[PDB]
């Protein structure tokens, strides 16, 4: 049939810079296998290429010395386009639903593949957005259990990069959807990235940025040499997990069946830094590279400042909860609590939603660095805590 | 040499508009053929058409019968909203704090450096269009151009505009000591052609219920794409198209025209339907072909109907305002006054403006229709009108 492509950066900002390279990369990959644009969905928050920031304008690179990625690229959805809301309708092939944007979504047939690419932030059951909301793993795989009821695609091939990324399918995604998931980590584990300036391969001098997350430059520089035709989604999974091994588990969820399937069958054919802390590691290099005494140093030392600000309140204000709720004392520190393999991080996602919510209407927003925390109040979640138990508590550790 | 850079922009929306964008994704696709850099090719275009609910091809723009894909490769610097007269004049200046929303692609061009501008959509004398209001007026363009000379940041320019009466934006206001050279697809009183419509010579596929391109715009497009660049001066391209355009209108060449004689590769590399008709075209071409009793048919003759009773309204309230602020006579009803050769359309532009304004504020909108109507608005400003007398006057005319 057709081969079809959705391929999302979930967040916005210069320092994430890497996430839409991965896309434009991906994009670049497709386009050379013989996908036509018609059928790859973008979504980028068009936000890097004419950066005030970035020091090559017009151009968006993945390695150090790669070429640019950026020209020729589709933007179906750019801006706040970028939304949990229009990625389930592009997913779902329906128009009525989306807003803004093209209006290009994968309305796909029973014989047609589907390669989806999501890059960016996560946490444990939940993927980041440019804005809020969130997508959690709930919303996620019923988008795609509605996707499979209605018989539009043979089978369905999910890439995703981000932390905790193995969280997003594990106790939910069934085996019996004809999808195929690889995420860039296990359930707990962080994704690092890769072309970073205090690393291995640096980036040009003018860049303070990682050009790359490892996962993605692992797969996408895989795809770049290693014939389609030649690998299978089992042998791209191997090569990727020999290269990021050190760092992270990409762990396969779904039909391992459809391992066995070809790169072309979804892709065509052609013929270390944290992700957590790399907004950090940008500010610092910023910072050190900025000449002594100049307005360039000072702006940059007062944003790690108040970043490391934020940093320490939403973290002493999450770890004062779990004790005010609780006790400090023996059997009472369950924040910590390890679910256990192939159990879904909560039962009740509604709940974990709430709790969440009223975190952020007492405490701050956990809008990118905060994300983190979702772990701890799903614990919270699972311990039978209520969203007016949990206001109670939130409201006596955020007192001004 | 230098960098070649182009700005082309698409100064209308809606699917019957299909013809503009389509010219503009066809003048992308001659120029990257040219050689020219995605980085150095600012677009605005609505994107509105490859996937509008109307387009029988979803995903391709055609600008021409039998014309392959021109959509597909496109960069999309300026789309929706953000096609406006502010982002248009500020990225031909190489301003980037004057843009609001998109890619933020600006001309930041050096003196060494080659300018194509390519602008087609509607206009009347002394305005060109917008997707939206407010709309580009002779002076507030040809004052922007006089800005961007006095900063040096060009060797020469060439600026192809096609609109009705496009030749009223630059007669009597373009220096011919600025280096720029116009092209205008009219005189300074003509209407422009469509060309590829339902009703005429080369028709679109059966599906199609909109033209395809514009004469002037469709005559130097594929005059480019044939004709080698090397081969071929600006003077050779003016006469093609003058050859192939007489019978509909005269195309216009305006600032130094010393400039006609340099190549086409120094910016670019190496019986008849009338444009404020085609609308009309499409609504009559959707009744023609819908079935009988059926929802679209009565949807289609209720869309003639309320064109019509706009069209017929918007006329007759004009005609009254003249008649009733001088009388019948025939040296009072003078609003067929016929500016001299070489002279600018008014002299009092803010005049114009404010008379435009009071008129739509008393009457219906003088937009894609009602633009038609601005000469007779000029020659009232001419008169001496005021905007006390002109909205005392249109108060009346429009009590019914």
């Amino acid at each position: 049939g057709t081969r079809w492509a959705v391929l999302i950066a979930g967040s916005k900002g210069y320092a994430n810079y890497r996430h839409q390279a991965g896309v434009c990369h991906a994009y670049q990959i497709l386009k050379r296998g013989g996908l036509k644009d018609e059928n790859i969905v973008v979504f980028m928050y068009d936000d890097i290429a004419y950066n005030e920031s970035n020091p090559r304008p017009g151009v968006i690179i993945n390695s150090p010395h790669g070429s640019d990625v950026y020209a020729g690229v589709p933007k179906d959805y750019t801006g706040e386009e970028v939304n949990a809301k229009n990625f389930l309708a592009a997913i779902l092939g329906n128009k009525s639903a989306i807003t803004g944007g093209s209006g290009k979504v994968v309305d796909s047939g029973p014989n047609d593949h589907i390669f989806i690419y999501y890059t960016d932030h996560g946490a444990a059951g939940v993927i980041g957005m440019p804005s809020k909301p969130y997508l959690y793993a709930d919303e996620l795989n019923d988008a795609l259990k509605k996707k499979h009821a209605s018989g539009t695609y043979k089978s369905l091939v999910f890439y995703l990069e981000a932390c905790e990324s193995g969280s997003m399918f594990e106790g939910i995604l069934p085996e019996d959807l004809n999808i195929y998931a690889l995420t860039s980590t296990n359930t707990t584990e962080s994704s690092w990235c890769y072309y970073c300036p205090a690393q291995e391969n640096p980036p040009p001098p003018e860049y303070n940025v990682c050009l790359g997350d490892l996962f993605s430059v692992a797969w996408l520089e895989d795809s770049d040499v290693q014939n389609s035709w030649y690998e299978t989604l089992n042998q791209q999974y191997h090569h990727v997990d020999k290269r990021i091994s050190h760092a992270s588990h990409a762990t396969q969820y779904g039909n391992l069946k459809l391992g066995e399937e070809g790169l072309f069958v979804y892709m065509g054919s052609n013929p270390v830094v944290n992700q957590r802390d790399a907004d950090l590691l940008h500010l610092w290099e910023k910072f050190r590279k900025a000449p002594e005494g100049s307005a360039r140093k000072e702006e940059a030392q007062t944003q790690i400042f108040k970043a490391m600000s934020h940093r320490v309140h939403i973290d002493s204000s999450i770890k004062l909860i779990g004790k005010l709720l609780f006790g400090i004392e023996k059997c009472t520190e369950i924040l910590n609590a390890v679910r256990p393999a192939g159990q879904p991080l909560v039962d009740d996602w509604a709940c974990l939603r709430s709790l969440v919510g009223t975190f952020e209407t007492h405490c701050g927003s956990l809008s990118e660095y905060g994300m983190r925390h979702t772990r701890t109040i799903a614990n919270i979640c699972n311990a039978g805590i209520s969203e007016e138990q949990m206001a109670e508590a939130a409201s006596q550790a955020c007192a001004s």
